[PDB]
């Protein structure tokens, strides 16, 4: 049809380092399996569910009011996600402003912010370092040893974060595509004909059959397959309201998922190409050429731009594109939260004064993002990526999927699609929804708990209190489900622990098509 949009920050910065962190090519096959049997079939459901009634992340839960806690917990995940994008976005603002010189600062192994073991590509001891790494570590952030020393605050980064939180606010209060693909193609053309790039593509292929029997690989695969698509992420169910009741959500689900996966894999090729040259010209293997840190795009992409002629223009376009991409994501991600919180109160004094709540949500993010921009920035930003976005979105999505088709009913939802789409859901979709995906999610979740929780599960050797804080934050996103369930069970008429459950999970009196002339049969 046309461009499938997508191509967010979860396709240029997240996947390239997640794949390297999960051992490289051992992550691709589980990713394909989890996208085929827990991806697309977890997207058509959300599209149909939103197209049912024109609502957002909240309000749609009129099927089982006791389960409305899923919606409230869904925002909590978005809050922990829509706060650490700007820190990454702010770093992009520190590179756009830095690329204002005839020669790029991260392109010469002679600058004062280097060491004696620095290596070069243009024109001792052990563990040779590429000139790009000794810019992200010793000059941008000045990272300390660990969380043990908080350090001072990087003034340039703190200043750039203010603009990151300001431009979004100004653009929000006042009231495109095919560009990433051409830049990615230009970056792909270079760095592959260079000698040594062949080794960097093989490591992106030939998956290791020995390592596929683990838990971390599939755990990350489920998170990535749900994070990029938008399942329980916010900003996906809400826009389903702005869709015609007779729109082919099946075609959109088929096209968007494939396009997003193709873009992510293409970014994988682009990123892993430079790693081969790094390994070749440094003298180490591909698996240990870099570090398993949160920033790999800022370590691999800049060197590719250096090799290209007339590099400053390319850098200016690339980082400008990245900034616009991040702002485009954050715009919707924050606007949906503001709309939900405004509609939640349902009052008048907090209705016409929407500017104040917009300032309040924006000011809160600015203040709470201060400690991320400091001498211990990498570790704190990286802590909120393992125990904040992983193993919570998948759990919430699985619980929602079970609740829709095992309490409301499997015949009802299947019958409804006939009244929306001409042809019934395919027999593949019926089997995958009912048994396959919930069983896979349950098996992964139980296997990550029964086994594989030793000290070696700590891939990063975090201290006990820090991992305790991360575990506490992880629970908060998922622990909202039973609390609201009990809260609503209190209000229900207290007969016995059999009738209260039925009296609190039945559909409400306004569950049906959003508009009239569509409620004529069962939903009339």
């Amino acid at each position: 049809t046309s461009v499938g949009y997508a191509v967010g920050l979860g396709n240029v910065w997240r996947f390239p380092y997640l794949c390297y962190r999960n051992g490289g090519g051992a992550f691709m096959f589980p990713y394909f399996i989890m996208l085929i049997f827990c991806g697309i079939p977890l997207f058509f459901m959300e599209l149909s569910f939103g197209q049912f009634a024109s609502q957002g992340c909240l309000g749609v839960w009129r099927i089982s009011p006791m389960f409305k806690g899923v919606g409230y917990g869904m925002m909590v995940v978005s809050t922990y996600i829509g706060i650490y994008y700007n820190v990454v976005i702010c770093i992009a603002f520190y590179y756009f402003f830095s690329s204002m010189t005839h020669v790029l600062p991260w392109a010469y192994c002679n600058n004062p912010w280097n060491t004696h073991d620095c290596a070069g590509v243009l024109d001792h001891s052990l563990q040779r370092t590429s000139p790009s790494e000794e810019y992200w570590r010793l000059y941008v952030l000045k990272l300390s040893d660990d969380i043990g020393n908080f350090g001072e605050v990087r003034l340039p980064l703190l200043g750039c974060l203010g603009v990151s939180w300001l431009v979004v606010f100004l653009c929000l209060i006042r009231g495109t595509a095919t560009f990433p693909y051409v830049v990615l193609t230009i970056l792909f053309v270079r760095g592959v004909t260079l000698e040594g790039a062949f080794d960097g593509i093989m490591y992106y292929l030939t998956p290791q059959w020995d390592k596929i029997l683990e838990a971390k690989v599939w755990g990350d695969a489920a998170s990535q397959i749900f994070y990029s698509l938008g399942c329980a992420w916010g900003g996906l169910i809400t826009m389903a309201s702005y869709n015609k009741f007779h729109n082919n959500c099946y075609r959109d689900s088929v096209i968007i998922s494939i396009t997003n996966c193709a873009t992510s894999v293409y970014a994988g090729f682009v990123i892993f190409s430079i790693l081969g040259f790094m390994a070749n010209h440094l003298g180490v293997d591909v698996s240990r050429v870099a570090d398993h840190g949160p920033g790999l795009a800022f370590v691999a992409y800049p060197e590719a731009l250096t090799l290209l002629p007339i590099s400053p223009l390319w850098s200016l376009l690339f980082f400008f594109m990245l900034i616009l991409l991040g702002l485009g994501t954050q715009f919707c991600l924050l606007e949906t939260l503001v709309t939900a919180i405004v509609d939640e109160v349902g009052n008048e004094w907090i209705l016409q004064k929407k500017t104040y709540v917009t300032l309040g949500v924006a000011v809160a993010g600015f203040l709470l993002g201060i400690p991320l921009t400091s001498q211990a920035g990498i570790y704190w930003l990286l802590l909120m990526d393992n125990y904040a976005a992983s193993f919570s979105l998948v759990v919430i999505s699985c619980i929602m999927c079970v609740a829709i088709m095992y309490i409301y009913g499997h015949r009802n939802y299947f019958q409804d699609i006939q009244m929306m789409l001409g042809f019934p859901p395919p027999l593949f979709f019926q089997i995958c929804w009912r048994f396959v995906s919930p069983a896979i999610i349950f098996f992964i979740l139980v296997f990550t708990v029964i086994q594989y929780q030793p000290i070696t599960y700590n891939h990063y050797q975090y201290p006990g209190w820090a991992v305790a804080i991360g575990f506490l934050m992880a629970l908060s996103s998922v622990l909202c489900i039973p609390l609201y369930a009990m809260f609503r069970l209190c209000r229900t008429d207290g007969d016995t622990l059999l009738q209260r459950l039925k009296n609190a999970t039945k559909p409400s009196r306004d569950w049906g098509p959003a508009l009239l002339e569509h409620r004529t049969g069962r939903y009339a």
